[PDB]
């Protein structure tokens, strides 16, 4: 099980998980002036959403909980997952995001679609947070491993008895990641007192990472999607995986 | 300064900032139909925010800030210092949210203005959760601290030097604080793998308790203010103090 993992097998299957880098799909001939940037943002966050669903399956834990948990679970936190990896990707080019990497971005593109720089200018920030920490790869995993367990578990409908075991396992999951990533920052070499105050850095910052969330989806939910099937029919589709193809 | 205190320095002080609990104004020997739910919030809101600042400066390092970066901290977390607060004051009173003294109010009564069950919701949510925790006076008052110096902490306009350095100060607390917290928990017994995971696990509520800010800005800003002074000059003259009254 997830629980009895020691931190270097977390670590490693954190690591496996991983998703792939996608691109935009543009065409490259054309006037970028011709582009729809919420089109071309939108239309990777749908493609990347697909192996979202695949990496969550592969965090150790996740897949013991029902799909109406898993669901919610991904619902509250699909943008954050986004956010912290567009950080991540970026932190070695100051001054830009890099969606993808044939769309690197700098603060000015931001201005193209109206609330947006303010959005872009808190994700340079917390990309540039990332480089002055020197935010290792391994500690990354364990980060948005603990958004996509966190977000959610705070907003369940329920204390009924299913309900209470399964927020019992998200915690004790946590717990795990938690000592994980201690465990990575005592191999180290980093003080007792240096582990505690970096773990207290790294999840703070998550606070950030939610802010700017609630403040991308107060523009999302603004102006009407694609008179869509709702988000959590789409994710349950996607996680209520039949076993025909094994 | 600030830097220099031990951890029972900094726990002395900020139980000693604490403010007082105030009672909303309202004539008891009215109807409770003919109050306005948003207008006994909105006025206790107004009363507390005064106290706030008193609080603010009494929290060790931020008066070695600049009033511009106090009035930005303060801006940036005003709602999540009022919900932790609510949020501690109600951890005995299972069901209902303790707003005030006299204004202990339940799910049901939520449901006056549109949009605040769900806000309600979540903010009972967290109090069972502070009281699953046992949390402690001492651990709440080192958490509503760092929301007051975190919150806004990555959102300044600038990497002018001063912004550098003021940066730099706001992490060094945050940096104490967490040593008092680890300390409190030491000092309770925990083992070491238990002070890193309780450490874990109150830092993660404070992600929602900026959710729950979020959504609550996202009502107030949906309606009109009272064609107010700005919020951050209203904050500048309650901290822009003179000392004449020495
Ligand atoms: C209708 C339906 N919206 C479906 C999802 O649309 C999007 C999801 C994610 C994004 C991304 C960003 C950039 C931060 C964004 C920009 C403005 C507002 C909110 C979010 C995005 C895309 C891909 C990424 N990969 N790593 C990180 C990200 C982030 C954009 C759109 C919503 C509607 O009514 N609208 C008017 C859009
Ligand atoms: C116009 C101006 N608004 C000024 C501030 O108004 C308020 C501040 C805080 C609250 C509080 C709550 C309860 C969670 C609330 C409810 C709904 C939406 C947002 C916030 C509140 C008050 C006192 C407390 N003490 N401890 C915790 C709290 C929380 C309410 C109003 C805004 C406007 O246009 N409007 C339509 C309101």
């Amino acid at each position: 099980l997830a629980l009895s993992l020691t931190a270097d097998q977390m670590v490693s299957a954190l690591l496996d998980a991983e998703p792939p880098i996608l691109y935009s799909e543009y065409d490259p001939t054309r006037p970028f002036s011709e582009a729809s940037m919420m089109g071309l943002l939108t239309n990777l966050a749908d493609r990347e959403l697909v192996h979202m669903i695949n990496w969550a399956k592969r965090v150790p834990g996740f897949v013991d909980l029902t799909l109406h948990d898993q669901v919610h679970l991904l619902e509250s936190a699909w943008l954050e997952i986004l956010m912290i990896g567009l950080v991540w990707r970026s932190m070695e080019h100051p001054g830009k995001l890099l969606f993808a990497p044939n769309l690197l971005l700098d603060r000015n593109q931001g201005k193209s679609v109206e609330g947006m720089v303010e959005i872009f200018d808190m994700l340079l920030a917390t990309s540039s947070r990332f480089r002055m920490m020197n935010l290792q790869g391994e500690e990354f995993v364990c980060l948005k491993s603990i958004i996509l367990l966190n977000s959610g578990v705070y907003t369940f409908l329920s204390s009924t008895l299913k309900s209470l075991e399964e927020k019992d396992h998200i915690h004790r999951v946590l717990d795990k990641i938690t000592d994980t990533l201690i465990h990575l920052m005592a191999k180290a070499g980093l003080t007792l007192q240096q582990q505690h105050q970096r773990l207290a850095q790294l999840l703070l910052i998550l606070s950030h990472i939610r802010h700017m969330s609630n403040k991308g989806m107060e523009h999302l939910y603004s102006m009407k999607c694609k008179n869509v099937v709702p988000l959590s029919d789409l994710l349950l589709e996607m996680l209520d995986a039949h076993r025909l193809h094994a």
